[PDB]
């Protein structure tokens, strides 16, 4: 009954959403009562007929930011930076710029004062161009006042964390962060030998899409991983105490909230909600206006532990893929939904909510 019921529940949540959104391939991984469960649907590639499995690599887009936050948590952990450091403390090129007056915390939580969703098209993946972009940028409003969701914001936070550790961001992730977390199917740059696992992405008229190079791509949206590895990361988040202390502390640093916007409390990478909450509210928290419009923040008097009866989550996309991760610390419950189409966030949340609701029931 239990195995049959869980399959029944996940199939029921997933299958209509896949059909309705014309999703070629979708992987689910659920952590429940200390055990992983995988459900794989459809095709990693429509053209070669490769099936989705729990080891298929998907682009997770902005979910990468939770890994970036973990690296930053490590640098914090290790007293190499503080959240109240000025950005320009960690990059001489920024001294004399507006980043003299913006904190690492502002950058991590999108309150630096109007850094946009993405780098402009004119900024290529080039150290000098990135440097020059930040040097010339001016806040639209006072740092610390408004949240505007931004790749250049948290991207810079990740880059500066790497600088504080004295190594390239990409090298730190490959050589330190991924091994510490036990992740052998998680990549910024997929090895040639593992490319057979890399799903095709699909956009309009099913054109094939895989993510290309962009400025601060590793920090903002660089990770390709499997449902099995992403669930391993969720399990590390559910039980940081199971990791060696330096990494336990790094993960804990991503479970601290600094302010609220509506129903959402903003942490490093993770965004949190009270749990239970209605599906419509959780969808609103992950809606297009949240990503695209500035919102005045409600600052907390002290950082808040994002634990107990809460749902922590992150959406992420690339042109060809759509990812969603959600976990409930107080229930030892986590889930990962990875697809090779960029389909609406509301639909991702709908699948997850149906699974979580069914598990409670
Ligand atoms: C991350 O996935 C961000 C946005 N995150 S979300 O929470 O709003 O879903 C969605 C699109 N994002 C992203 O990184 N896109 C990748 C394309 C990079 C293009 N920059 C030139
Ligand atoms: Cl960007």
């Amino acid at each position: 009954a239990p195995a049959d019921r869980l399959k029944a529940l996940v199939d029921a949540a997933v299958q209509p959403v896949m059909k309705a959104n014309d999703i070629p391939g979708l992987a689910v991984a659920i952590s429940l009562k200390g055990e992983p469960h995988y459900f794989s649907y459809g095709l990693a590639s429509k053209e070669d007929g490769r099936r989705v499995t729990p080891e298929t690599l998907f682009e997770i887009g902005s979910v990468s930011k939770t890994f970036t936050a973990t690296l930053a948590g490590y640098a914090l952990t290790q007293d190499k930076m503080r959240l109240d450091d000025r950005a320009s403390q960690h990059w001489p090129a920024l001294q004399g710029s507006r980043f003299d007056g913006i904190s690492l915390l502002d950058l991590a939580t999108y309150t630096a004062g109007g850094l946009p969703l993405q780098f402009p098209d004119s900024v290529q993946k080039d150290q000098a161009q990135i440097r020059d972009y930040y040097r010339q940028w001016q806040p639209t409003y006072a740092p610390g006042s408004q949240r505007l969701y931004s790749n250049p914001s948290i991207g810079l936070f990740g880059y500066l964390a790497a600088r504080s550790l004295g190594q390239p961001f990409e090298r730190l992730m490959e050589q330190q962060v991924f091994p510490a977390l036990g992740l052998e199917q998680t990549h910024l740059d997929v090895p040639e030998a593992a490319l057979a696992q890399y799903a095709q992405g699909y956009g309009k008229d099913d054109r094939p899409l895989r993510v290309g190079p962009g400025p601060l791509d590793a920090e903002g949206y660089g990770v390709k991983t499997s449902a099995a590895d992403l669930l391993r990361f969720v399990d590390a988040n559910l039980h940081p105490e199971r990791l060696d202390r330096p990494w336990a502390q790094a993960l804990d640093a991503t479970h601290r909230g600094y302010y609220k916007v509506g129903d959402m409390t903003q942490g490093l990478g993770w965004e949190a909600y009270d749990w239970p909450i209605s599906l419509k509210r959780l969808q609103a928290g992950n809606s297009t206006p949240m990503a695209l419009q500035p919102h005045r923040i409600a600052r907390l008097p002290a950082p808040q532990a994002l634990e107990g009866q809460r749902l922590l989550n992150k959406t992420g996309s690339t042109n060809g893929f759509g990812a969603y991760v959600a976990f409930v610390p107080g229930r030892d419950l986590g889930l990962v939904i990875l697809a090779n189409r960029n389909y609406p966030n509301a639909e991702r949340v709908k699948i997850a909510y149906a699974i979580l609701s069914g598990l409670e029931q």
